[PDB]
């Protein structure tokens, strides 16, 4: 059936203290108006209609969704008057979803379920019972059926004591939607346009409103500051955790694991406690994550084990790989079956072949290593003269001894050997040993200052 | 009006298995007892008599208030015996506050609240309904009117059934605490002198006492053993977090958050998971501060961005300065506008100039770095002879090759260059290039063991 | 008294998504069956029999209790026909207690409380009221007594509305166990050999079956899934922290630590948030250990300072010695009085002598470092050749220079001083300054690329 979405988010949000717009505060890595837009394609809509007020341009550049149509509300004379600017983009013959870009833990098995309970020619609404109703919406109803919605500042102490609650969300018939809307006036205590009343003047054509109920309440939470954005960061992420703890993931501590995007796996993957997971993250069978680790991006093969506090983003790891503790892998890091990486390394468009070593106090970059090659610490590739990058290669079976430098570009052959604390400025043959070394003089009885 | 605060600390805290003075155990970076002391001169409070009884020597050397009478009792016969030692410093005139050593979280609203309700001529005091009052003092009222306070070794059944207690906290004029606590008597169950029996030596003498209520139960809660201390922990990082929250810092997990010391702050703010802030800590706009992070007593200018798992203290960053991830910062670090430091590179008393970087592997320590230098990694700074420091100066747009190591005391001119390997023990012209580097050799056929 | 234990594991954890049997998933560091072993021997029982179905294979590699009697089970007909399977090896004269392999939480508190309640020829049931036992055993008694027990499957509504439950565990006399479960049939609901049906052939025979209740309801859950086993690891981890804490160890907070395995410790010893404790580990007086560390079968003396993220593993540090922060420690770690350790630095098998330093961006494998020796930046021992591994040894009073490189086998006499980057490849005499450097040149004008 036709259907198109239409996100409310021109209302200021000022107890955010922020200058960057509410709805595009991050939430589990997105924007939550982004959180919103998803869940309406999700759900199947055609066209998603964003209201805004200010701050578009930041919106525009932050949101770049195909089926985005962009509505201005200049002023924000209630949620009546902000639907009746996207109404004239209404389809006739299709249904509108209202959201609001403030509520991004929206389910869509929830906004499936409106879908359903909509009658024809009528209104689906969604609703919530409050232990306090106290500043929402009111739901009345005559013989059980709702006939109508009563803000707070309206409604009067005897109607206060209803508890089911207006969420905001509610699904019409895009025609319906525009002969209410027009008829709407604002003769009310806030004395704006109230996209409730369009509830009242349902009932009264003889149309029906059926109500519907979330799954839970964070569901349909509103964020208007940062200590209730933070609480539903919390919702979102032990969701996830438990979903992963169901479908085989092993986490040592779920209140301690942080997802920022998506996350493939295999099966007996195990994350240790403070680990977060950004971007999109490939997790092949039995691989093992230490404490403290951030995993940006990347692809890691089967049977890897990554030791604690170490930081990975957009790299390529084979299987069986191990790396860390306090390995730092920046974009373009590759690693071939076997590899490994000790404490205090660090790799930015490196690849390290098979069964090859780096195993401290490293930094390669713009580099390519054979298999077999063994890396010995304090070796850095200096690839960089202050303007250009230049590449390093390091054919197999090659053995590089500490506090090596080699000077980029340079190419050492296939089994080469180079004596500890060489700088590598020429090309090294292969199975040949590269040296830079001034003997070793003594001096006795020398007595320091 | 004149009020003076008394504390008590003279306890014996022998569940905690320390060899340090309970009172003295800290709570979010300082003792316990000191969160009293703030409480009590954040009230105004003209003098603070603190009574102890051993660990005397600690405790004036972990306390350093100038307001701060210290007040021996010898034998802990009592609370009442306690404040008796304290009675002969009680102004006449003065109002008299009396606080737990070993209740931190107090807060002045509600210590201003017990001194307004305080009749004249009467008594303060603050008491809570708990579910279980077992073990507290209860109090006991006649028409609503408090007459007094009966002990749960002294209360019989059916009092103990009164939920009412004593939370310890009361506030009366010094002369009446006076005439009062040299009418008090030890035949009682616990066969010591209550300060509590005041309470009926004042209702018998027509004075009026008047109850008052905390805010939070936390607020009146002791510690006696370290679980407790833990729990006490929780609501002050709880609260702490809640108030940056709503004052415009985005906590990414507040549960997983911890400020031991003050944290001025600017706007947009993100601090991400794990981190951790001691002392004095100043935040400059749009700072983000990756997880893990320790900053101790340093600032941070405008748009900083500290990269996960780095370690900073008493360390000043100009704006859009970028750390870590693994970079640790020691005292004297200074980082001038745009001035980057990358992974495993350390720095004590020493200044990166504007728009210079430090990637890896380096150590700098006393040095003066200008702007737009580059420093490799793997470079080292020698200020250490053995037995005296020396210092190390880089003229601006200099180019440090990696694995350098500059011999301290010495000067690098304006535009030089250090090659690679260099071992830097002489000064450098400007637009020089420096080097000491052995001929790279090579020999065939090379065989390794 | 004599008293046997048989654990059931032959059941299929299919809802664990794993390769590995279900009871070997560990928690706090071991596999959940081996916590129900360590009950089992710790509650004095002579011998464990453990019945499995599949796995067996990686089960008996990784348990290996001398009195752990293996026990097949081909299919899993139920209970009470497992039980059948191990009934063959119970002493007629001894008591045979029934445990679950997924049970980890029992404790022997009650499993000794459970046997005292049993009467002689009868049976200790021990079971527990939850508020909705739905989908287990449900416990029927007359007159208060215990006359049997009636499965979900096989009761009607109105026993369904029992709240009594059967947790599994249960303890009688082999010989009375023989008994019974010879007159085991297979003519109920499930279709199989119920255990429970016992209970009912006790109490017929005229045997009392006396009902105990466990401490906690974590005591008797058991688990199907990841999601399950997570949750009893945080109830196990709030547990231990719990004893630390009243036993006088200070955690920062309770929540972020995580122990798994044994920890003896001193008096006044601190752990900041996100400490992870593995194997065994020994903690002196006063050990201060900072946020994110990790210590693995170590033993840390009087007073130490472990600062924040670093990593040790079977390593042993004298009294009052500083490691970190971002140290990393390895197997063959030792550190006499006094030493220090900086960040960035990395030890394998290596000694540091009393007062030594070495404070940054170094590597120390295979090497015996003297006392007061001073390790400069960036120091490396070369200890492998590619085939095999040398030794470094340092004699007392002995400085080497930054970024210096010792080519082992090597030796430096005491007192000894070694240049700034310096490649040691030959023993260096007492007293002697060893240096391998090139002088310092410089060439006027030089512009980089
Ligand atoms: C764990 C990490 N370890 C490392 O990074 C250490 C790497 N190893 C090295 O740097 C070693 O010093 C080397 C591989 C260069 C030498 O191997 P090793 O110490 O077992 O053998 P030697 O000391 O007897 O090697 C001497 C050879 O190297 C050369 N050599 C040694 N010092 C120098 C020098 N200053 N200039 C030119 N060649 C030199 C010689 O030509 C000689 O060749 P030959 O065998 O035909 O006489
Ligand atoms: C990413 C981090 N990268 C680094 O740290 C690498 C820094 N770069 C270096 O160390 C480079 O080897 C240098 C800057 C020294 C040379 O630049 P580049 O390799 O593009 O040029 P060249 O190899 O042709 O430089 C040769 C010059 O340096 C000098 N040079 C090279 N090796 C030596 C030596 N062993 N002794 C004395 N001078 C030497 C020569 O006097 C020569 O001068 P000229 O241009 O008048 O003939
Ligand atoms: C904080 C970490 N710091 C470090 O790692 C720095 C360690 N210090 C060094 O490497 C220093 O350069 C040294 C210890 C070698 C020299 O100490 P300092 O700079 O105060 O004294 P000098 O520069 O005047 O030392 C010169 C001596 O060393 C020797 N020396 C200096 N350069 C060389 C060289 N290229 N070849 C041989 N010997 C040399 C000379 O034989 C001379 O001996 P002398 O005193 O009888 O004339
Ligand atoms: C009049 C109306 O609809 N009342 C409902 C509305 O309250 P109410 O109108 O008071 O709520 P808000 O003002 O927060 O508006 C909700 C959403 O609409 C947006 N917005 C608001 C005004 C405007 O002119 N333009 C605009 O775009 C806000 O940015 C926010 O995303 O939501 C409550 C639940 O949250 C319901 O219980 C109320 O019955
Ligand atoms: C007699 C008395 O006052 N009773 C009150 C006291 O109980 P109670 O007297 O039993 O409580 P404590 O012994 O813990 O004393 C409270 C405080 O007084 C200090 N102290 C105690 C005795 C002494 O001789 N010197 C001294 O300095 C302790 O170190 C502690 O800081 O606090 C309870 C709440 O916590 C109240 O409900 C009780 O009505
Ligand atoms: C028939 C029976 O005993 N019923 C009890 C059993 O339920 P129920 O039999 O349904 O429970 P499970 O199937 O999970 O069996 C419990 C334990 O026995 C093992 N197992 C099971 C069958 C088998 O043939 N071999 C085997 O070794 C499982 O691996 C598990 O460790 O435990 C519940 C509590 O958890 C009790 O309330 C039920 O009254
Ligand atoms: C400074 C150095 O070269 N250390 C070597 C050396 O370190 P170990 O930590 O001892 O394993 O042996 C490794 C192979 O076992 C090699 O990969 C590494 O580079
Ligand atoms: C070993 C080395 O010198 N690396 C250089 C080099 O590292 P990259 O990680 O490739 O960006 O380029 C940087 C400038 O882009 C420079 O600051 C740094 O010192
Ligand atoms: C590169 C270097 O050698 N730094 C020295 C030097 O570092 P500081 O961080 O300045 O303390 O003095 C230390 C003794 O105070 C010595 O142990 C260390 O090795
Ligand atoms: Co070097």
């Amino acid at each position: 059936n036709a259907m198109s979405v239409v996100i409310l988010a021109a209302g200021k949000g000022t107890r955010m203290y922020s200058d960057l717009p509410k709805v595009l505060h991050t939430l589990a890595g997105k924007a939550m108006v982004q959180h919103v837009i998803d869940a309406a394609n999700e759900l199947g809509a055609a066209h998603v209609h964003l209201v805004y007020g200010h701050g578009g341009d930041l919106l525009k550049q932050a949101l770049k969704d195909d089926n985005l149509n962009w509505v201005l509300q200049a002023e924000q004379l209630g949620t009546g008057h902000a639907m009746q600017q996207a109404a004239p983009f209404f389809a006739d013959d299709e249904d509108i979803l209202m959201l609001y870009g403030d509520v991004p833990l929206i389910s869509v098995e929830t906004l499936q379920r409106l879908r359903d309970a909509k009658p024809q020619g009528g209104i689906g609404l969604l609703t919530v019972k409050l232990d306090d109703p106290t500043g929402y919406g009111r739901i009345t109803r005559e013989n059980g059926k709702v006939t109508g919605i009563v803000e707070h500042k309206d409604a009067t102490d005897e109607q206060r004591q209803i508890q089911e609650i207006n969420t905001g969300i509610l699904i019409a018939n895009g025609a319906d939607m525009k002969r209410w809307l027009a008829k709407l006036t604002n003769n009310n205590a806030q004395g704006e346009y109230y996209i409730t009343d369009i509830i009242a003047l349902a009932y009264q054509e003889g149309r029906e409103i059926v109500a519907v109920h979330p799954q839970r309440l964070s569901e349909v939470e509103g964020v208007n500051n940062r200590l209730q954005l933070s609480r539903l960061e919390r919702v979102y992420q032990s969701e996830q955790a438990e979903k992963l703890l169901l479908a085989g993931v092993m986490l040592r501590d779920p209140a301690r694991f942080d997802l920022r995007g998506t996350l493939t796996h295999g099966r007996d993957v195990e994350i240790d406690t403070n680990v977060i997971i950004e971007g999109n993250v490939t997790l092949g069978h039995r691989v093992k994550i230490g404490t403290g680790c951030v995993i940006k991006n990347s692809v890691i093969g089967d049977d890897c084990e990554i030791s604690p506090y170490t930081v990975v983003e957009d790299a390529n790891l084979a299987a069986a790989c191990t790396i860390g503790p306090f390995a730092r892998l920046r974009p373009g890091a590759e690693l071939l079956e076997g590899a490994h990486v000790g404490n205090f390394v660090e790799m930015k468009k490196a690849r390290l072949g098979k069964g090859s070593k780096a195993g401290h106090l490293t930094y390669l970059g713009d580099a390519e290593i054979g298999d077999n090659v063994n890396i010995g610490a304090g070796t850095i590739t200096c690839n960089y003269d202050g303007a250009n990058k230049f590449k390093t290669i390091i054919g197999d079976d090659v053995f590089v001894g500490s506090d090596t430098q080699l000077v980029a570009p340079v190419t050492v052959g296939k089994g080469a050997t180079i004596a500890a604390g060489t700088t590598v400025t020429r090309n090294v043959g292969e199975n040949a040993l590269a040296i830079s070394r001034v003997p070793q003089t003594q001096k006795e009885g020398w007595r320091r200052p």
